[PDB]
């Protein structure tokens, strides 16, 4: 069980999910520093990411290394990240906005992923989501306080699945489907390495929104 | 191209920009007080700890190994010297990395740790630019901030196991040309050293910050 997807994914990742958690950027805004402007473009950053991720993952529905984790129900964040942006910026939020570089280098990695090896995708859903899953409540509650928004969820409902009950036992749902692929130690090494790419996507996004505010 | 000179051509923007910072000037000038000399090598120490760290690691990867020189060009040991003499013995306990250095240890370590054929974007601007511009920091710092002339506070600056600097950069170079490389590697590996620079330029903008506040302060 060593040679478990998600164990592999565990002790691989383990550095770099240690970097993401303890970089300024990510402390700065648990503590409730992060501005409304800052916070706005942090959420522009996540609406281009996931689109594109998404758009992907829509791609290989189909795909057997993938089909048995598209979950566009429970999971995807595309139109709650877009009634987000609608709150802050207006109806026409699409004109105001654009991807800032970092994000649209991980969003070319995605695009080139999902066309190219689509085996390897379950690297950045995997990565993304069970994260999203995790800390939703917690994230939820800060940007609330932080920025005084509503009690209700306007503003904050990329924070919350909608479609899912209770994170622990879809996480635990997800990891079982992740660990039955019939995929070979050599596709599971290339998914470690390429998840490891993916948290340092991120890293280069906080550090770009770390240099803006 | 050889890499060295798809690197000298393809950095050259940012290497201008670096001259140019309001901290290289003032430095080279005479212009710096201590306490920013001592942020300065605090922001080095712990850059070239994570830098030797990863160098270590890859030392026998065939996209690293021929640049591996701990005895010629490892600085960690100098900056510890320089660090225990500005702040003290216990001083680790004390000093934490300053912001965007710490930044850009991260970066260090995801590249060391995942990415290695890149680690040379890091090494060849760091230790190439070191080498050329000993001589001249040592004693410009020495001479402005009046340290002794024994070497202590300055470690960093001295390579005293490099007998020669040009022919050093010579066969550095020729390692380096010989890696075995794509263009397509060598181009990530040139963005990577401009991606190094910003790093730099973030370092540099946060001193600049740090001296501002401290001649309003007096
Ligand atoms: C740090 C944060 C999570 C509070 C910032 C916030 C809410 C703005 C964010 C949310 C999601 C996010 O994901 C971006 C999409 O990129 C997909 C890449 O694959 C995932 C790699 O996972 C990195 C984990 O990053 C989250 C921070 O971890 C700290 C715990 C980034 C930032
Ligand atoms: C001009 C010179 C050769 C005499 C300068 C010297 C030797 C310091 C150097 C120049 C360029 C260089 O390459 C820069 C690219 O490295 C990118 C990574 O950034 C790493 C972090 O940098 C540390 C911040 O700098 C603080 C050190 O304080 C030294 C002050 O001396 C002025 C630096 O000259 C820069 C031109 C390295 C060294």
């Amino acid at each position: 069980r060593m040679a478990d997807l998600s164990e592999l994914l565990k002790e691989g990742t383990k550095e770099a999910h240690d970097r993401a958690e303890n970089t300024q950027f990510v402390k700065d805004f648990l503590k409730g520093n992060i501005k409304k402007e800052l916070f706005k473009l942090a959420t522009t950053a996540l609406y281009f990411t996931y689109s594109a991720l998404e758009e992907e993952m829509e791609r290989n529905k189909d795909h057997p290394a993938f089909a048995p984790l598209y979950f566009p129900m429970e999971l995807h964040r595309k139109e709650a990240l877009t009634k987000d942006m609608e709150y802050f910026f207006g109806e026409n939020w699409e004109e105001q906005v654009q991807a800032p570089k970092a994000a649209q280098k991980y969003v070319e990695r995605i695009h080139y992923i999902g066309q190219n090896e689509p085996e390897l995708l379950v690297a950045h859903a995997y990565t993304r989501y069970m994260g999203d899953l995790s800390g939703g409540q917690v994230l939820k509650k800060v940007a609330q306080r932080a920025l005084k928004l509503p009690s209700t969820g306007e503003g904050t409902q990329f924070y919350l699945f909608e479609n899912v009950d209770n994170a622990q036992q879809f996480k635990q749902l997800y990891r079982a489907r992740m660990n039955a692929l019939d995929l070979n130690m050599k596709t599971k090494e290339r998914i470690v390495e390429e998840a490891n790419k993916a948290f340092e996507y991120n890293m280069q996004i906080f550090n770009e929104l770390d240099q803006a505010g």
